[PDB]
Protein backbone atom coordinates (compact mmCIF):
# COMPACT_ATOMS: atom_id res chain seq x y z
CA UNK A 1 0.00 0.00 0.00
CA UNK A 2 1.94 3.01 -1.17
CA UNK A 3 0.79 6.86 0.29
CA UNK A 4 1.61 9.84 -2.83
CA UNK A 5 2.86 12.97 -1.83
CA UNK A 6 2.99 16.34 -3.88
CA UNK A 7 4.78 19.40 -3.49
CA UNK A 8 6.14 21.95 -5.08
CA UNK A 9 8.56 25.46 -3.86
CA UNK A 10 6.83 27.34 -7.16
CA UNK A 11 3.67 27.55 -5.27
CA UNK A 12 5.54 29.52 -3.15
CA UNK A 13 5.60 32.40 -5.51
CA UNK A 14 2.06 33.88 -4.85
CA UNK A 15 2.23 37.23 -2.16
CA UNK A 16 0.99 40.12 0.01
CA UNK A 17 3.13 42.32 -2.20
CA UNK A 18 1.32 45.41 0.56
CA UNK A 19 2.14 42.83 4.24
CA UNK A 20 4.71 40.48 3.38
CA UNK A 21 3.54 39.17 6.52
CA UNK A 22 -0.21 38.20 5.88
CA UNK A 23 -1.13 34.88 7.20
CA UNK A 24 -1.56 33.10 4.28
CA UNK A 25 2.36 33.04 3.80
CA UNK A 26 4.22 31.36 1.27
CA UNK A 27 6.28 29.13 4.12
CA UNK A 28 2.86 27.57 4.87
CA UNK A 29 3.93 24.80 2.42
CA UNK A 30 7.64 24.97 2.52
CA UNK A 31 7.26 24.55 7.11
CA UNK A 32 4.67 21.69 6.14
CA UNK A 33 7.16 20.07 3.32
CA UNK A 34 10.16 20.32 5.69
CA UNK A 35 8.40 18.95 8.69
CA UNK A 36 7.72 15.84 6.56
CA UNK A 37 11.35 15.75 5.86
CA UNK A 38 12.43 15.82 9.40
CA UNK A 39 9.93 13.31 10.54
CA UNK A 40 11.14 10.68 7.89
CA UNK A 41 7.34 10.37 6.33
CA UNK A 42 8.22 11.76 2.83
CA UNK A 43 10.93 8.87 2.32
CA UNK A 44 8.40 6.88 2.80
CA UNK A 45 5.38 8.05 0.67
CA UNK A 46 5.47 7.78 -3.59
CA UNK A 47 6.38 11.46 -4.81
CA UNK A 48 3.94 12.61 -7.63
CA UNK A 49 4.84 15.47 -9.52
CA UNK A 50 3.18 18.82 -10.11
CA UNK A 51 1.76 20.35 -13.15
CA UNK A 52 -0.29 23.08 -14.16
CA UNK A 53 -4.09 22.65 -14.40
CA UNK A 54 -5.28 23.76 -18.11
CA UNK A 55 -7.78 26.22 -18.78
CA UNK A 56 -10.43 23.85 -19.91
CA UNK A 57 -9.64 21.76 -16.56
CA UNK A 58 -10.53 25.30 -15.01
CA UNK A 59 -13.95 25.12 -16.68
CA UNK A 60 -15.31 22.06 -15.11
CA UNK A 61 -16.39 24.60 -12.19
CA UNK A 62 -15.60 27.93 -13.40
CA UNK A 63 -16.99 30.89 -15.59
CA UNK A 64 -14.49 31.61 -18.51
CA UNK A 65 -15.04 35.04 -17.35
CA UNK A 66 -13.72 33.98 -14.03
CA UNK A 67 -10.48 32.60 -15.52
CA UNK A 68 -9.66 35.00 -17.93
CA UNK A 69 -9.86 38.31 -15.59
CA UNK A 70 -7.13 35.83 -13.14
CA UNK A 71 -5.28 35.07 -16.11
CA UNK A 72 -4.80 38.23 -16.68
CA UNK A 73 -3.82 39.12 -13.24
CA UNK A 74 0.09 37.52 -14.52
CA UNK A 75 0.65 40.73 -16.52
CA UNK A 76 -0.88 43.44 -14.38
CA UNK A 77 0.87 46.69 -12.73
CA UNK A 78 0.97 46.55 -9.09
CA UNK A 79 -2.22 49.27 -9.00
CA UNK A 80 -4.37 46.55 -11.34
CA UNK A 81 -3.60 44.41 -8.91
CA UNK A 82 -4.52 46.30 -6.31
CA UNK A 83 -7.74 47.10 -7.61
CA UNK A 84 -8.54 43.61 -9.01
CA UNK A 85 -7.88 41.95 -5.55
CA UNK A 86 -9.88 44.90 -3.88
CA UNK A 87 -12.91 43.81 -5.71
CA UNK A 88 -13.01 40.30 -4.09
CA UNK A 89 -14.05 39.44 -0.49
CA UNK A 90 -10.22 39.38 0.99
CA UNK A 91 -8.14 38.50 -2.08
CA UNK A 92 -4.42 39.35 -2.60
CA UNK A 93 -3.02 38.72 -6.20
CA UNK A 94 0.68 38.90 -7.27
CA UNK A 95 1.76 38.13 -10.85
CA UNK A 96 2.75 34.96 -9.73
CA UNK A 97 -1.25 33.85 -8.43
CA UNK A 98 -2.64 32.69 -11.35
CA UNK A 99 0.17 30.33 -11.73
CA UNK A 100 0.47 29.20 -8.47
CA UNK A 101 -3.13 28.30 -8.18
CA UNK A 102 -3.18 26.23 -11.70
CA UNK A 103 -0.08 24.49 -10.17
CA UNK A 104 -2.31 23.88 -6.77
CA UNK A 105 -5.16 22.33 -9.08
CA UNK A 106 -2.69 20.31 -11.03
CA UNK A 107 -0.59 19.01 -8.17
CA UNK A 108 -4.42 17.19 -6.98
CA UNK A 109 -5.77 16.39 -10.52
CA UNK A 110 -2.10 14.12 -10.77
CA UNK A 111 -3.03 13.12 -6.80
CA UNK A 112 -6.22 12.36 -7.65
CA UNK A 113 -4.97 10.32 -10.98
CA UNK A 114 -2.46 8.42 -8.93
CA UNK A 115 -5.17 6.70 -6.81
CA UNK A 116 -7.41 6.65 -9.07
CA UNK A 117 -5.45 4.30 -11.34
CA UNK A 118 -3.94 2.28 -9.16
CA UNK A 119 -0.55 4.03 -8.62
CA UNK A 120 -1.18 4.73 -4.78
CA UNK A 121 -3.91 4.07 -1.91
CA UNK A 122 -3.96 7.25 -1.08
CA UNK A 123 -2.16 10.81 -1.28
CA UNK A 124 -1.30 14.28 0.19
CA UNK A 125 -1.40 17.43 -1.22
CA UNK A 126 0.81 20.48 0.24
CA UNK A 127 -0.54 23.33 -1.81
CA UNK A 128 -1.50 26.89 -2.15
CA UNK A 129 -3.25 29.37 -2.48
CA UNK A 130 -6.01 27.64 -0.97
CA UNK A 131 -9.50 26.64 -3.08
CA UNK A 132 -12.76 26.11 -1.24
CA UNK A 133 -14.38 29.66 -0.08
CA UNK A 134 -13.81 30.02 -4.43
CA UNK A 135 -17.07 30.00 -6.67
CA UNK A 136 -17.66 29.35 -10.09
CA UNK A 137 -17.68 33.22 -11.10
CA UNK A 138 -15.79 34.66 -8.00
CA UNK A 139 -12.61 34.78 -5.90
CA UNK A 140 -12.73 34.99 -2.47
CA UNK A 141 -11.09 34.53 0.96
CA UNK A 142 -7.81 33.63 -0.31
CA UNK A 143 -9.01 31.20 -3.15
CA UNK A 144 -9.01 31.99 -6.98
CA UNK A 145 -9.76 28.59 -7.71
CA UNK A 146 -11.62 25.56 -6.12
CA UNK A 147 -9.11 23.09 -6.12
CA UNK A 148 -11.29 20.77 -3.95
CA UNK A 149 -13.91 21.06 -6.15
CA UNK A 150 -12.09 20.53 -9.55
CA UNK A 151 -10.05 17.89 -8.19
CA UNK A 152 -13.99 16.03 -7.86
CA UNK A 153 -14.98 16.57 -11.43
CA UNK A 154 -11.41 15.84 -12.65
CA UNK A 155 -11.77 12.47 -11.03
CA UNK A 156 -15.23 11.97 -12.70
CA UNK A 157 -13.80 13.19 -16.25
CA UNK A 158 -11.21 10.64 -16.26
CA UNK A 159 -13.42 7.74 -15.16
CA UNK A 160 -17.29 8.05 -14.81
CA UNK A 161 -19.44 11.10 -14.49
CA UNK A 162 -21.06 9.36 -11.55
CA UNK A 163 -17.99 8.61 -9.81
CA UNK A 164 -19.02 8.87 -6.14
CA UNK A 165 -17.23 11.68 -4.27
CA UNK A 166 -17.08 12.58 -0.94
CA UNK A 167 -15.67 16.10 0.21
CA UNK A 168 -14.85 16.17 4.07
CA UNK A 169 -14.13 20.01 4.52
CA UNK A 170 -12.98 20.54 8.42
CA UNK A 171 -10.81 23.70 7.51
CA UNK A 172 -12.50 25.92 10.75
CA UNK A 173 -14.18 28.01 7.62
CA UNK A 174 -17.09 27.10 5.74
CA UNK A 175 -16.26 26.20 2.34
CA UNK A 176 -19.28 28.11 0.72
CA UNK A 177 -17.64 27.77 -2.57
CA UNK A 178 -17.50 23.91 -2.44
CA UNK A 179 -21.23 23.87 -1.00
CA UNK A 180 -22.48 26.04 -3.91
CA UNK A 181 -21.21 24.02 -6.58
CA UNK A 182 -22.54 20.68 -5.65
CA UNK A 183 -25.53 21.84 -4.35
CA UNK A 184 -27.61 20.38 -6.81
CA UNK A 185 -25.50 17.57 -7.45
CA UNK A 186 -26.63 14.33 -5.77
CA UNK A 187 -22.82 12.38 -7.05
CA UNK A 188 -20.12 14.67 -5.12
CA UNK A 189 -21.08 14.95 -1.35
CA UNK A 190 -19.71 17.42 0.63
CA UNK A 191 -19.86 17.68 4.65
CA UNK A 192 -18.24 20.59 6.40
CA UNK A 193 -17.23 21.73 9.78
CA UNK A 194 -17.43 24.71 10.41
CA UNK A 195 -17.69 27.47 12.83
CA UNK A 196 -20.42 29.86 12.30
CA UNK A 197 -21.42 32.08 15.39
CA UNK A 198 -25.02 32.38 14.13
CA UNK A 199 -23.22 33.60 11.11
CA UNK A 200 -21.22 36.31 12.57
CA UNK A 201 -17.78 34.31 11.39
CA UNK A 202 -15.92 34.45 8.12
CA UNK A 203 -17.25 33.92 5.43
CA UNK A 204 -20.92 35.85 6.94
CA UNK A 205 -23.38 33.75 5.65
CA UNK A 206 -26.90 31.76 6.64
CA UNK A 207 -25.83 29.46 3.51
CA UNK A 208 -23.39 27.41 6.38
CA UNK A 209 -26.05 26.83 9.04
CA UNK A 210 -27.20 23.26 9.07
CA UNK A 211 -30.25 23.59 7.69
CA UNK A 212 -28.88 23.86 3.51
CA UNK A 213 -29.31 20.00 2.96
CA UNK A 214 -28.80 20.78 -1.05
CA UNK A 215 -31.03 21.60 -3.99
CA UNK A 216 -33.34 19.15 -6.13
CA UNK A 217 -31.64 16.33 -6.99
CA UNK A 218 -28.69 17.14 -4.46
CA UNK A 219 -31.50 17.26 -1.49
CA UNK A 220 -29.30 15.60 1.78
CA UNK A 221 -26.04 15.49 -0.64
CA UNK A 222 -24.51 18.90 1.60
CA UNK A 223 -23.95 18.29 5.40
CA UNK A 224 -23.45 21.35 7.38
CA UNK A 225 -22.29 21.18 10.91
CA UNK A 226 -21.74 24.69 12.59
CA UNK A 227 -20.29 25.19 15.41
CA UNK A 228 -21.55 27.98 17.81
CA UNK A 229 -20.50 29.43 20.99
CA UNK A 230 -17.38 27.11 21.91
CA UNK A 231 -13.63 26.63 21.35
CA UNK A 232 -13.99 23.17 19.48
CA UNK A 233 -11.65 20.02 20.01
CA UNK A 234 -10.88 16.95 19.76
CA UNK A 235 -13.72 15.61 21.80
CA UNK A 236 -16.30 17.70 19.64
CA UNK A 237 -14.79 16.73 16.05
CA UNK A 238 -14.73 12.99 16.79
CA UNK A 239 -18.87 13.09 18.15
CA UNK A 240 -19.36 15.16 15.04
CA UNK A 241 -17.35 11.92 12.58
CA UNK A 242 -19.26 9.24 14.89
CA UNK A 243 -23.04 10.38 14.63
CA UNK A 244 -22.75 12.40 11.31
CA UNK A 245 -19.93 12.15 8.98
CA UNK A 246 -19.32 8.66 9.18
CA UNK A 247 -23.05 7.10 9.27
CA UNK A 248 -23.61 9.60 6.46
CA UNK A 249 -20.79 8.63 4.37
CA UNK A 250 -20.49 4.91 4.65
CA UNK A 251 -23.87 5.17 3.49
CA UNK A 252 -22.91 7.10 0.79
CA UNK A 253 -20.71 4.58 -0.23
CA UNK A 254 -18.09 6.96 -2.07
CA UNK A 255 -15.37 5.42 -4.18
CA UNK A 256 -13.05 8.60 -4.11
CA UNK A 257 -12.25 11.16 -0.54
CA UNK A 258 -11.33 14.16 -0.93
CA UNK A 259 -10.33 16.01 1.96
CA UNK A 260 -10.34 19.80 2.13
CA UNK A 261 -7.91 19.98 4.84
CA UNK A 262 -7.50 23.54 6.33
CA UNK A 263 -5.64 23.04 9.74
CA UNK A 264 -6.81 26.97 11.38
CA UNK A 265 -8.67 24.83 13.72
CA UNK A 266 -6.15 23.39 14.72
CA UNK A 267 -4.65 24.30 18.87
CA UNK A 268 -2.11 27.25 18.33
CA UNK A 269 -4.36 28.80 15.11
CA UNK A 270 -5.06 32.81 15.84
CA UNK A 271 -7.85 32.66 13.00
CA UNK A 272 -9.72 29.82 14.24
CA UNK A 273 -9.48 30.12 17.92
CA UNK A 274 -10.25 26.47 17.94
CA UNK A 275 -8.23 23.42 19.98
CA UNK A 276 -8.13 20.47 17.51
CA UNK A 277 -4.52 18.92 18.14
CA UNK A 278 -2.29 16.69 15.95
CA UNK A 279 -3.73 13.64 17.15
CA UNK A 280 -7.39 14.85 16.67
CA UNK A 281 -6.37 15.04 13.16
CA UNK A 282 -4.62 12.08 12.74
CA UNK A 283 -8.33 10.44 14.04
CA UNK A 284 -9.71 12.08 11.62
CA UNK A 285 -8.29 11.49 8.83
CA UNK A 286 -7.91 7.34 10.69
CA UNK A 287 -11.57 7.16 9.98
CA UNK A 288 -11.92 8.89 6.69
CA UNK A 289 -9.11 5.76 5.30
CA UNK A 290 -12.03 3.35 6.47
CA UNK A 291 -14.02 4.36 3.41
CA UNK A 292 -13.91 4.23 -0.50
CA UNK A 293 -11.41 1.27 -0.19
CA UNK A 294 -8.99 3.82 1.04
CA UNK A 295 -8.95 6.37 -1.47
CA UNK A 296 -8.56 9.07 0.44
CA UNK A 297 -6.47 12.61 -0.78
CA UNK A 298 -5.64 15.13 1.92
CA UNK A 299 -5.94 18.61 0.51
CA UNK A 300 -4.60 21.82 2.12
CA UNK A 301 -6.10 24.51 2.28
CA UNK A 302 -6.36 27.36 5.67
CA UNK A 303 -4.40 27.09 8.60
CA UNK A 304 -2.28 29.90 9.63
CA UNK A 305 0.08 28.88 12.74
CA UNK A 306 3.34 27.15 10.95
CA UNK A 307 4.20 24.93 13.53
CA UNK A 308 0.48 23.95 14.17
CA UNK A 309 -0.08 23.19 10.79
CA UNK A 310 3.53 21.66 10.14
CA UNK A 311 2.44 19.17 13.23
CA UNK A 312 -1.29 18.48 12.21
CA UNK A 313 -0.87 17.85 8.70
CA UNK A 314 2.25 15.46 9.21
CA UNK A 315 0.05 13.57 11.46
CA UNK A 316 -2.51 12.66 9.09
CA UNK A 317 0.31 11.86 6.22
CA UNK A 318 1.42 9.06 9.33
CA UNK A 319 -1.89 8.06 8.96
CA UNK A 320 -2.18 7.68 5.85
CA UNK A 321 1.34 5.68 5.38
CA UNK A 322 -0.14 3.20 8.08
CA UNK A 323 1.02 4.36 11.10
CA UNK A 324 -1.03 3.41 14.69
CA UNK A 325 -3.35 5.81 15.54
CA UNK A 326 -2.19 7.76 18.56
CA UNK A 327 -3.70 7.94 22.16
CA UNK A 328 -5.95 10.71 22.59
CA UNK A 329 -8.13 11.01 26.03
CA UNK A 330 -10.83 9.70 27.97
CA UNK A 331 -14.04 10.58 28.87
CA UNK A 332 -13.97 14.83 28.65
CA UNK A 333 -17.84 15.34 27.77
CA UNK A 334 -18.34 17.65 24.90
CA UNK A 335 -19.47 21.40 24.79
CA UNK A 336 -23.09 21.88 25.46
CA UNK A 337 -22.98 23.87 22.24
CA UNK A 338 -21.37 21.00 20.62
CA UNK A 339 -24.37 18.79 21.01
CA UNK A 340 -26.56 21.17 20.11
CA UNK A 341 -25.16 21.60 16.76
CA UNK A 342 -24.75 17.81 16.29
CA UNK A 343 -28.61 17.33 17.04
CA UNK A 344 -29.57 20.21 15.21
CA UNK A 345 -27.76 18.26 12.12
CA UNK A 346 -29.35 15.22 12.75
CA UNK A 347 -32.32 16.53 13.00
CA UNK A 348 -32.38 18.36 9.56
CA UNK A 349 -30.78 15.24 7.70
CA UNK A 350 -32.92 12.28 8.97
CA UNK A 351 -35.01 12.67 6.46
CA UNK A 352 -32.29 11.89 3.61
CA UNK A 353 -29.89 9.30 5.53
CA UNK A 354 -31.64 6.18 7.01
CA UNK A 355 -28.95 4.95 9.17
CA UNK A 356 -28.51 8.47 10.97
CA UNK A 357 -29.54 7.97 14.78
C1 LIG B 1 -10.84 37.87 10.72
C2 LIG B 1 -10.97 38.74 9.43
C3 LIG B 1 -11.64 40.07 9.76
C4 LIG B 1 -9.61 38.96 8.76
C5 LIG B 1 -8.51 39.70 9.19
C6 LIG B 1 -7.35 39.76 8.38
C7 LIG B 1 -7.32 39.11 7.17
C8 LIG B 1 -8.41 38.37 6.71
C9 LIG B 1 -9.59 38.29 7.50
N1 LIG B 1 -10.81 37.62 7.26
C10 LIG B 1 -11.21 37.00 5.98
C11 LIG B 1 -10.70 35.57 5.79
C12 LIG B 1 -10.04 34.88 6.83
C13 LIG B 1 -9.57 33.56 6.67
C14 LIG B 1 -9.76 32.86 5.47
C15 LIG B 1 -9.27 31.41 5.25
O1 LIG B 1 -9.26 30.95 4.17
N2 LIG B 1 -8.81 30.63 6.37
O2 LIG B 1 -8.38 29.36 6.19
C16 LIG B 1 -10.42 33.55 4.44
C17 LIG B 1 -10.87 34.86 4.60
C18 LIG B 1 -11.83 37.94 8.33
C19 LIG B 1 -13.10 38.76 7.87
C20 LIG B 1 -13.13 39.69 6.80
C21 LIG B 1 -14.30 40.38 6.45
C22 LIG B 1 -15.46 40.12 7.19
N3 LIG B 1 -15.49 39.24 8.22
C23 LIG B 1 -14.34 38.59 8.53
K1 LIG C 1 -15.18 23.52 6.79
K1 LIG D 1 -23.89 18.03 -2.92
ZN1 LIG E 1 -10.12 28.43 6.80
Amino acid sequence: PITGLVYDQRMMLHHNMWDSHHPELPQRISRIFSRHEELRLLSRCHRIPARLATEEELALCHSSKHISIIKSSEHMKPRDLNRLGDEYNSIFISNESYTCALLAAGSCFNSAQAILTGQVRNAVAIVRPPGHHAEKDTACGFCFFNTAALTARYAQSITRESLRVLIVDWDVHHGNGTQHIFEEDDSVLYISLHRYEDGAFFPNSEDANYDKVGLGKGRGYNVNIPWNGGKMGDPEYMAAFHHLVMPIAREFAPELVLVSAGFDAARGDPLGGFQVTPEGYAHLTHQLMSLAAGRVLIILEGGYNLTSISESMSMCTSMLLGDSPPSLDHLTPLKTSATVSINNVLRAHAPFWSSLR
